[PDB]
C-alpha cells in the first residue's frame, strides 16, 4: 500500500458521495473511484483491504446489501446508499433522519453529540460510543414521529460505531478505542488522518474482531426496540 | 439478434448446479447461462433473460441482486445457492416441497399435480387459475408445515413467479395473462423451452410495469390474508 499515491482530493460535482464516511473517504483517496460511480463489491473488498485492512467477510456481506440500493446490475454510485431502510437508518452519528432533514450529508450539529462524548479523554471508546448511540436514538424518538428502530437498525448502528473505533484506531483495533483527533477528521472531512499520525491497521479487521465490540456497545447502550420491531429491508429503489 | 438454434436443450447432469427456479434452470439447460450452473453474475442473468425470454433488465437486476445474497462470493452464485430458505426461496412453491418437510430444490411432480390440473376445461393457465393454485398451495403449507412462513413479501414473490411463467411461456402476447398448458408443463417438468411444441420468445418486452398489474390481479384473486408474522424480513446471507 503506497499511501502517497492515494492523496486526498475534495469531491466536485462529477463525484457521487453517500451517507457512509468509510466509503466516501476511500473515494476521496482514490482507493475507490474518485467519482464515486461504477462501484462493485469486488472494488469495495479491494479498497477496504488496501485503505483500512478490513477483510472480505464483512465487505462482501455489507457490499451485496448495498448493491440493492442502485438500479444497476453489479455497481452503485455512493449516493445511492442514502436509500432509506436498506442500510441507511435513523439515529445516525453525523446525518439527520430522512423524515426531518438531510440523511446524506455530514451535519456538524448532529455530530455534536459524538464530538462532545468521553469528555476529558483523548479517545472515543466502547462506553462513550454506547452513550452516543443512546443519546442519538433518544433524539430521533423525541423529534421524528416516523422513527424506525429495530434489532436490525440497532445492530447496523453498533456495526458502524465499531467500524470507526477499529479503522481509525492508534494501531491495535482489538482494543475498541480510537483517538478523537482521527475520528473527527474521518467524519468532518472524509479524509484519512495521515497528517495527524494515523496509519492503516497492521491487524486485519474481521467479523470476529468487530463482533464483540458491536455486542458490547449494544449491551451498554440501554437499548429497546420501537413499534413492530420488523427487520424488513428495502430491496430496491423506487 | 438471438439465435435459438445455437442454444439446444441438454438434460442437466447430476453434477450440474441447478436451483429452485425453473426460469434460470431452463436458461442453463439451453446454454444461455453456463450449463454447469456455476459462476453466474447479475449481468449474465440480465443478458440470458433478455435473449431467452425478452425479460428486461429492470426485473432481472432487482431479483438478481437479491439472489446474489445467497452465496458467500462477491458477485456470483451457483444456481443451487438460490435454495437458501427465506432469501427468495419460500414455502408454498408451485413445484417444490417446503424445506421444513421436504426437498425445497428439485421439481416434484406430486406437488405439481395442483398446477397441472388447474384451470379445468381450458388449454391455458391464466391469472384466475394461477391465483387459485397459489391459494391451494399456501393452504397446504398452512395445514402440513409446522414451520410455515407466509408474509406479504412471500405472497408478492409467489404472485411474481406466477406472473413470470404466464408471461414468458405465453403464445406470444404476454399482456394476455395466459400461457398454453402444453408450454408451461414442459417448462416446469423438463426446464426446457418448448420450441418443438411451437413456443417462441415474446416479441413484447417483459418489464416491471408490464408485470405489476398481473401480479396485483393474481394477489387479489388468491384471497390472500396475513396469518402470523407478516414482517417482510429476508435472510441477508448464508450462515
Ligand atoms: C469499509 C469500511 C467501512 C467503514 C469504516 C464504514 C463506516 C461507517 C460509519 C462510521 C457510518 C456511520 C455514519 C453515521 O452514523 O453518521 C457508516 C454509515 C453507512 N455505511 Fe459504512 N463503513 C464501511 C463500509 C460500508 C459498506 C461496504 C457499505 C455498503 C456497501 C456501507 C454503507 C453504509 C451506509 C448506507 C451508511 C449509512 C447508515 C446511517 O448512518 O444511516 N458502509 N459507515
Ligand atoms: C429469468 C426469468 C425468470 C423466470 C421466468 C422465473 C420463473 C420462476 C418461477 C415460475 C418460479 C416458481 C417455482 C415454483 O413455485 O415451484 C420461480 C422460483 C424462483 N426463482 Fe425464478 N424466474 C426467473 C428469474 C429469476 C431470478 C433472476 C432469480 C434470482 C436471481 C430467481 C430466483 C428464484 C428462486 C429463488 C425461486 C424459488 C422460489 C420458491 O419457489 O420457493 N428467478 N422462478
Ligand atoms: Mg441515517
Ligand atoms: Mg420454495
Amino acid at each position: 500500500v503506497d499511501f502517497s499515491a492515494h492523496p486526498w482530493k475534495a469531491p466536485g460535482p462529477n463525484d457521487s458521495r453517500g451517507p457512509c464516511p468509510g466509503l466516501n473517504t476511500l473515494a476521496n483517496h482514490g482507493f475507490l473511484p474518485r467519482n464515486g460511480r461504477n462501484i462493485s463489491v469486488p472494488m469495495i473488498v479491494k479498497a477496504g483491504f488496501e485503505g483500512y485492512n478490513v477483510q472480505s467477510d464483512i465487505l462482501i456481506l455489507a457490499g451485496k446489501i448495498g448493491m440493492l440500493t442502485s438500479r444497476e446490475a453489479d455497481t452503485i454510485s455512493l449516493e445511492d446508499l442514502k436509500l432509506h431502510g436498506t442500510i441507511e437508518h435513523d439515529a445516525s452519528l453525523s446525518r439527520e433522519d430522512v423524515a426531518i432533514g438531510d440523511n446524506l450529508h455530514f451535519n456538524e450539529a448532529i455530530f455534536t453529540t459524538l464530538a462532545n462524548s468521553n469528555p476529558g479523554a483523548d479517545v472515543y471508546n466502547i462506553s462513550s460510543a454506547a452513550q452516543v448511540q443512546h443519546d442519538r436514538l433518544a433524539d430521533s424518538l423525541a423529534r421524528n414521529p416516523n422513527v424506525t428502530n429495530t434489532d436490525l437498525t440497532a445492530t447496523i448502528r453498533s456495526s458502524e460505531s465499531a467500524f470507526f473505533l477499529t479503522v481509525m484506531s492508534a494501531g491495535d483495533p482489538l482494543r475498541g478505542e480510537a483517538p478523537k483527533k482521527f475520528v473527527n477528521v474521518f467524519f468532518r472531512e472524509e479524509r484519512m488522518p495521515i497528517k495527524e499520525g494515523w496509519k492503516r491497521s497492521t491487524t486485519p479487521i474481521t467479523i470476529p474482531l468487530l463482533g464483540p465490540i458491536i455486542e458490547r456497545i449494544t449491551e451498554l447502550s440501554d437499548w429497546k426496540p420501537t413499534g413492530d420491531n420488523c427487520g424488513a429491508i428495502v430491496l430496491s429503489p423506487e
